[PDB]
DNA sequence: AGCGTGGGCGT
DNA sequence: TACGCCCACGC
């Protein structure tokens, strides 16, 4: 039970949000629209954040480590390291 | 497996 | 506002 006072009003979306910006982040997923362009491949996305992970593919960057020893694996993305890590174990 | 992308949060 | 982090789901 919050303070969500940013409504979508988009028909028959019920989602509410606590900032305007997290509301119109949303509202893109409506409109289709991709503010952001990666200047390697011209591919234009929704969200600078999703961009930035997207970069990753072209350069090559992979900050994310798996800490199993004598492991040398390395993930592009967090959630890419969460899975990897899963599979050690089972 | 690698990565688009939606939603939850943050400084 | 800029600019994310993490997680989850789905190809
Ligand atoms: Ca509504
Ligand atoms: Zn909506
Ligand atoms: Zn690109
Ligand atoms: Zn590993």
């Amino acid at each position: 039970g919050s303070e969500k006072p940013y409504q979508c009003d988009f028909k028959d979306c019920e989602r509410r949000f606590s900032r305007s910006d997290h509301l119109k982040r949303h509202q893109r997923r409506h409109t289709g629209v991709k503010p952001f362009q990666c200047k390697t491949c011209q591919r234009k996305f929704s969200r600078s954040d999703h961009l930035k992970t997207h970069t990753r593919t072209h350069t090559g960057e992979k900050p994310f480590s798996c800490r199993w020893p004598s492991c040398q694996k390395k993930f592009a993305r967090s959630d890419e390291l969460v899975r990897h890590h899963n599979m050690h174990q089972r």
